Parts: C-alpha cells; structure tokens; sequence
C-alpha cells in the first residue's frame, strides 16, 4: 500500500523515548495481562508513541498525562472485542464516576484504579483543563457500544458516527490540556468544521491501517464486541470492490480532507477570525493526522 | 483534470465519418431543431462518433441503426430536462407502442415517426436481436423519470439505480445486435458480474465529464427534469468534499473497476469458461468503457 503524497510533516515529541518507558513500564508493573505474549505486544505496539506523534507540543510536563491516558483506553478498547454491547456498556458505566473522582476504585481491579489515580494526578496538575477531557471521554465511551454498529451504515453515517468512536474530541480536549492551550467557547465555535473534517481523515486513516487486524478480530472474538465496522468495508460493499481497492480510494479521499484542511485554515485567517491559540490549534490538528498516519504505516499492532 | 493511467485503449469504427454524416444528415432533416445555434450544437456533440466509439467492432451495415437510436436517445435526454417527472414520463410512455410497433405514429410529430421508422427497420434486418432491445431500452426510460432521482441516494443505491439511467443493459443489446453477435442465455448468465462492473465505469466516466453541463442545467431548466444526479455530488455529499474533489476519487474509483473487470475476464478464461462469443462480448464492454471515456475527454458537448 504505497501511501499517495501529503504536504503535511508528522512530528514527535522529543521526550518520546522517556515517556513511552515511564508509561510502558507503569503499565507492565500495573495491568493485568493474559500472559508473557500479551505483554510483549502490549509494549510493541507503542501506545505512548503514538500519543507523541499525536501532540508533539505538548508540554514536557503533561505528555506522560496523556500517554497514560491514551494507553488505558487502548487497552479497554480491546478489551469491549471479547463483550457483548451490553456487557462492554456495563464495564465502561462503572469507569465513568471512577474517572470522575465521585467513586472510589477497587484496589483489587487495576483498571479501576488506574483510571482513578490517573485522573486525580490530572486534575491535580490542571483542574479546569483536566475536566474539560472528562465529558469528551464519557461520550466516546458511549460510543463504543451503541448498537448503532450492528446496523447497516453509508458512507456518511459512517463518518459522523465515527466522530465519537475514533475520540475526536476527546483527542482534541486532550491535546489542549497537554498544551496547555486554552480556547474561548467563541474560538471553539469556530473551528468546528475544521473538527468535523480532520475527525474523518483520523477515522479512515486508521480503518485502512487497521482493517485486517479488525477482520481478524471480526472472524474470532464476540460477534457484537468484534463486529466489523469499518469505511473500508462500507466502501467495498458500496462500490463493489475488494477491501483492498477500497483502502486505495480512501487514501485519495484522505488527501483530499487534508486538502481541505488548508482551505478551511485559510478561509479562518482570511476572514477576520484566526487568533494566536486558533492557529496552534489548527496547527496541533494536522500533527494529529499526519502523527496518526505516521504511526499507523509502522506500528506492530497494525502489520502483526 | 489528469485521468489516472489506465491500460484500456479505445476504438473506433472504420466508418464513423460516412455514418455519421449520414446520421447527423437525417436528424437534421427531419428532428424539429428550435434554431440554427441547436443544430449546430447537435453536430458539435457528435452522438455518432460516441457511438463509433462504443461500438468499434459492429457490422459496416449495422453501425447506423446504432448510431440513430443512440442519437434520438440523445436529443429526448435533453428534452426531458425541461419537462417535470410526470410530463417526462408521460412523453417517454408514449413512445413505448410505438417503438414495439404496436402503435402507428402520428407523421406530423417527428419523435414519433422517428422512433417507429428506426425500430421497424432494425426488426426488418434483424428481428429476434432488436426484439432483444426493446425491454432494456424501455427499462432505462423509466428510470429516467423515477421519483427515486428527487430523494436521497447513497452511492451504493445511486449506482444500482444509475444501472438503468445510464442504459447499460439497452448499450448491451445494442452492441450485440450491431456485432450480430449472438449469445445463449446461459452465457449471458456467465457475465453478470462483468456487465455490474462495466455499468458502474461507464456511469461514473459520465457523471465525472458531463457534471459542468449537469449543474448549470440543474440551475436553469426544470427543477425535476434537470436536477442534479451524479455520483459527483452524492461523493461529495458523504465525504463534504468539493466536486473537484469528489471528481478525483471517482477517477480513482473507476481505474480500481479497470482491474476488477480484468481479473473477472482472467477467472472467467480460468474456468474454462470463456466460449468465443463470450470472448467476443468482454472485449465488446471494454471498447465501450474506453471509447465512452475517450469521447467524454473531447466532446464539445461537456466543455462548453
Ligand atoms: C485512532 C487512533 C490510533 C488513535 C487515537 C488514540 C486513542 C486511544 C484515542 C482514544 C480513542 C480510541 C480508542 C481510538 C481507537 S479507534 P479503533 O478502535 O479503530 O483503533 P484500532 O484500529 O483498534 O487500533
Ligand atoms: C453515457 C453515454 C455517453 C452514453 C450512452 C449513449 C446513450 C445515448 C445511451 C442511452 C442511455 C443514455 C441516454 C445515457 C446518457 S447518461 P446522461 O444523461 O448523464 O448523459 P449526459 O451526461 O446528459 O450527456
Ligand atoms: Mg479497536
Ligand atoms: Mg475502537
Ligand atoms: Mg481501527
Ligand atoms: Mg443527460
Ligand atoms: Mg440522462
Ligand atoms: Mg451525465
């Protein structure tokens, strides 16, 4: 699959090597893991490299914050594949007044904890920045079991309720605490066709990279929890070519959303409405398609 | 617009210039044209060098028939543009007796005569393969007025739908009649799958040159007869890209249909089931797909 041409250049946080050590190794002393197999994909799928591909400004500070909470959510997100829609809803309902800090973990059940102490040590470091990821998270969580994916979808369906189960908006309060970065909800308002678009190129980007892993998965784990759901194979179905040829038409829509990325960008500044912290935005969402991509094309997770 | 490459080479008929002067000569004679600028703009078109195109291989004696039917197809295209659903239907089922001979036409009016002269005439040369004409060419006029093109489409149902509108099937028994080329009902059963792929080629070669000529009619003519529908703007609609854009993926789409009709032939052959009337009729669908793409790139029709 030879990618198409992109103007954009992924970047990665420097302190990427640190971090993803840091985390990994919190995570290997901390998770459950089935067996020594496990934990050895576990660490070869680089979870706290992609976070830093994803937010290479980051604070030097925040970036573990981040790291550690997008290796969690990896990790359940695996987890919901051996669950039926309403078990993987019931696991992740017990999470939500845990993240929130209304409820006390169990010690006894590493999920529950990590995710509690993870979100005190956030709020700690920022309040107001750390409670603006909590309803983002809440929402994709929420769409991770919606029986919406066991009904058949087109293309644009697809895409906007892919919106919430890729964490779009989760990735981008995210991105702004890891940053530090603070947005008026005029300056939000604003930006949100930017969103809506960038959320497609990360979701299709990643179905391409991750279709046979989901196929797999699709053919061996829970037939709600593994249930394919996938621009790949909504693409191939509707215009009647393998998944293969489908994976190739995607990327040149994919080229074409960064394209228009540029546009939407220009159009902002063009008017009167581009500010200091809407350009680091716009800027940190296009780290956040081509560190997506970059990651994707080598990441053991995909290719094994 | 650069087309991706593409290993199909087009063809035309030995006798398009006689044909079609000849042709062009008898609709010039005899169709009502409003004005000088329209008659010019009939022969700029070139609606029998289109059919030359398609139909490179046809009978020196059959070509005409070809290019009169796919000429007066033409001419009442563009009519029903001008007319609501119920007024195009109307005016299409009027000429439905007629073209099976069952209902004289009235002489004064010249679709009519028209339509039953030509019909006559391929049943007086060659009556079981016209006969084999009439119900798909009647199934596309149908379509051409179905309430389904004022409603939204994805663009799998678009292509199902866009089958009938394009006439893939009539284009089919067209081109067997004008190659006298015979094939038993269980070879045609053989090729299905290679006659969906080619319908979904020649539809979107369409739809990507002839979408300049389609807005500016959807803006100006009847807002049923003329509205808008394409896969240009249904792609541009799921994925919220501009129709240049849209365009681009298309083309890419259509060369991914390129492939899937060769290796369909290749498997075909494999299985030992490719008889020489059937060799015959898969090269016949690749002339039609690569002389309606040469024809769409250079006919005054689209670009101006
Ligand atoms: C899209 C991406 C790589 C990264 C964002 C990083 C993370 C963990 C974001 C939180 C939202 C999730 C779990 C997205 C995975 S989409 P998926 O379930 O299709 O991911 P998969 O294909 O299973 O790796
Ligand atoms: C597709 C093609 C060039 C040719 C087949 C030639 C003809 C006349 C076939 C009969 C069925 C028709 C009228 C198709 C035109 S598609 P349309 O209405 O979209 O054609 P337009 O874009 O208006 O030129
Ligand atoms: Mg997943
Ligand atoms: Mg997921
Ligand atoms: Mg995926
Ligand atoms: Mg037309
Ligand atoms: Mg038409
Ligand atoms: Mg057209």
């Amino acid at each position: 699959l030879e990618p198409p041409p992109s103007t954009f250049q992924p970047l990665c946080h420097p302190l990427v090597e640190e971090v993803s050590k840091e985390v990994d190794g919190y995570f290997l002393q901390h998770w459950n893991f089935p067996n020594e197999k496990a934990r050895k994909k576990f660490v070869a799928a680089g979870f706290s490299r992609v976070t830093c591909l994803y937010f290479p400004k980051a604070l030097d500070d925040r970036i573990h914050f981040a790291c550690r909470l997008l290796t969690v959510l990896f990790l359940i997100d695996d987890l919901l594949e051996y669950m039926s829609f309403e078990e993987g809803s019931a696991y992740n309902e017990k999470l939500i007044p845990i993240s929130r800090g209304d409820v006390l973990p169990d010690r006894s059940i590493p999920v529950e904890y990590i995710i509690y102490d993870l979100w005190e040590s956030m709020r700690a470091h920022d309040r107001e920045m750390a409670d603006e990821i909590l309803e983002p998270v809440f929402l994709f969580m929420r769409a991770q079991t919606d029986r919406t994916r066991a009904r058949p979808m087109g293309l644009g369906g697809y895409l906007e309720y892919r919106e919430r189960d890729v964490g779009k908006e989760l990735l981008a309060a995210l991105m702004r605490f890891s940053m530090g970065l603070k947005l008026s909800p005029s300056e939000l308002q604003r930006v949100r066709e930017i969103d809506a678009n960038c959320s497609k190129h990360l979701s299709v980007v990643n179905d391409i990279y991750s279709y046979e892993k989901e196929l797999y998965t699709s053919k061996t784990a829970h037939s709600e929890g593994g249930i394919l759901c996938t621009s790949v194979q909504i693409l191939a179905q509707e215009a009647d070519v393998t998944a293969e040829a489908a994976k190739r038409v995607l990327f040149v829509m994919c080229r074409e959303w960064e394209l228009r990325h540029q546009l939407l960008v220009a159009r902002l500044s063009a008017e009167g409405l581009e500010t200091p912290g809407l350009a680091a935005y716009v800027e940190g969402l296009e780290y956040q398609m081509s560190g997506n991509e970059l990651w994707s094309q080598t990441t053991l997770r995909y290719s094994v």
